[PDB]
């Protein structure tokens, strides 16, 4: 019986690296993970200079990664079992892999960049920023007091510390991610500097806070293995593992932060359909995050879990990775008395980029390329509330475009409209030329799919859906089974708490969606720099 050792930053984070990366690798492997930590630099290098060394996979930042490896800590990578090729060219050197990409943006309880955190008359209250001396401070810093995101290195240090001597007194120190998510979630501090997914998990979690992404300060953490290690073999397997495009993905997908396979599906909001094949069942599944804004001002998230499984004998495409991009437009029809909601929605495929390498290609694609009309039928339980929906309209695969007045047939609809959005036609996107290879959804027409999903929303109940869509003469049809169980009769949900619209939606939660604003945090620099940093961060810290 084998045992690793993995160390990271605890809370969400490692929470969420235990769900994505530990749990799939000791199932398939048999080798324990024991989860351990925090990462801490000092603790790392005493037991590496010891010669007894407990941990034995720990995630560090890039300035740390280069320094370490510097400095003999580090165990050489295996590139005989860890597939190099596939790792982000950036993030990937003789001892250390790619955890994941993340960024420090600016969380609030109005803001909008950097300078924010200087003006205490406009916007009141404590701020937070991270006590160890790390990139992050000082570069923000200089970036308030007017420094070109080009012009940041070397650090001019007596500008930035001069900087933050005009707010040192409404400062918070935070030493690690829970203390930050505490400070905000409480309304201890109003704004602050925050690592991107420690915001998520609190916006998950149903607090009331939001994010600027502008100046957003990229970073990487590596994933290393302390020279020493009494379990080097199974250390570098769960580095297989982890780095993997499904370890990626999964961890992408519970955190917010971003992945660093070239072969993970590069989404830009966990909102988007990522699109998966399930060779076994001749079909896909899908896995995505809806979010709902609720009246008290939070945000509720909804989890969907999807798999499709063809109705035909007929064969059908099987796609590589991929995503699906939906914009959604809820609104009333005025001369409609009875309980319903008016839907325009726009789907178009993505993922792929358009190459020379990439490029009709089923029977059922034919049947799409003109306007076609739809009919979707609902039959609901919610916690004993039954319930019926009937929606028509038209499709037009060819822009992507539904069109679609539901009614609710039986009354009053004992939930809100927007959590049914999403079971109430993905044969109707828009695939690009390029990936019409990809499209599983038109291939299996007109037999059919069938589709099934979870829907778990935060803190509340599931509903457990099966639907056939399929064509009955011309009209496409959505014929569906909803289950719902476990929700409070006086939450969000069963309450009608949350707002008419898809409005949570429009803001993409991933760093990917931000390059435009994002700077990129110099871990060459701080490798070189950090300890002489540190050493003047210290002095400085209780003058």
């Amino acid at each position: 019986h084998e045992s690793i050792n993995f160390v990271s930053w605890g809370g969400s984070t490692q929470d969420a690296q235990k769900q994505a990366w530990a749990d799939p690798f000791s199932k398939a492997s048999g080798i324990t993970v024991v989860q351990d930590g925090p990462t801490d630099y000092g603790k790392l290098k005493a037991m590496v200079e010891s010669g007894n060394v407990q941990w034995d996979v720990v995630d560090v930042e890039a300035d740390f990664a280069l320094r370490a490896a510097a400095e003999g800590l580090l165990e050489p990578l295996d590139f005989s079992v860890i597939q190099r090729d596939k790792i982000d060219p950036r993030f990937v050197s003789d001892h250390g892999v790619g955890a994941f990409l993340y960024s420090y943006v600016l969380g609030y309880n109005k803001p909008q960049d950097w300078t924010a955190l200087f003006d205490t008359k406009t916007y009141p209250g404590k701020r937070a920023l991270y006590k160890w001396p790390s990139p992050g401070v000082l570069e923000l810093a200089l970036l308030a007091d007017g420094v070109p995101a080009d012009k940041l290195y070397p650090l001019d240090l007596d500008r930035a510390f001069k900087k933050l001597d005009t707010i040192k007194k409404d400062i918070v120190w935070w030493g690690g991610g829970a203390q930050s998510q505490q400070l905000l979630a409480s309304g201890e501090v109003s704004m602050g500097q925050f690592w991107n997914g420690r915001i998520h998990a609190l916006q998950e979690d149903g607090a009331p806070v939001g994010v600027s992404w502008k100046q957003n300060l990229v970073m990487a953490d590596i994933l290393v293995v302390p020279k020493g290690t009494k379990n080097k073999a199974a250390a570098m397997k769960f580095l297989a593992s982890a780095s993997s495009a499904k370890g990626q993905d999964d961890f992408s997908a519970l955190t917010a932060y971003a992945p660093v396979n070239i072969d993970s599906v590069q989404r830009l909001d966990l909102a988007q359909v990522r699109i998966t094949a399930d060779k076994q069942k001749n079909g896909i599944m899908a896995n995505f995050k809806i979010r709902h804004n609720v009246e008290d001002g939070s945000v509720q998230s909804a989890d969907h879990y999807q798999q499709n499984t063809p109705i035909g004998d007929g064969p059908v495409l099987l796609p590589d990775n991929h995503y699906l991009s939906t914009q959604s437009v809820l609104s009333k029809d005025p001369n409609e008395k009875r309980d319903h909601m008016v839907l325009l929605e726009f789907v178009t495929a993505a993922g792929i980029t358009l190459g020379m390498d990439e490029l009709s290609m089923s029977k059922g694609e034919e049947l799409f390329t003109g306007v076609v009309p739809i009919l979707v039928e609902l039959d609901g339980d919610v916690n004993g509330h039954k319930f019926s929906v009937r929606g028509e309209g038209e499709g037009d695969a060819t822009n992507g475009k539904l069109t679609l007045k539901f009614i609710c047939t039986t009354g009053k609809l004992p939930v809100p409209w927007p959590t049914l959005v999403t079971t109430l036609v993905q044969c109707f996107s828009r695939y690009p030329d390029h990936m019409k290879q990809h499209d599983f959804f038109k291939s299996a027409m007109p037999e059919g799919y069938v589709q099934e999903r979870t829907i778990s929303f935060k803190d509340d109940g599931t509903y457990k859906t099966r639907a056939e869509v399929k064509f009955e003469g011309d009209t496409l049809v959505n014929r569906i089974e909803l289950k719902g169980i476990d929700f409070k009769e006086d939450g969000n949900i069963l309450g009608h708490k949350l707002e008419y619209n898809w409005n949570a939606n429009l803001a993409p939660n991933l760093p990917t969606a931000y390059v435009k604003d994002q700077i990129t945090l110099d871990f060459a620099y701080w490798a070189k720099n950090g300890p002489a940093i540190a050493t003047r961060w210290n002095e400085w810290l209780v003058k």
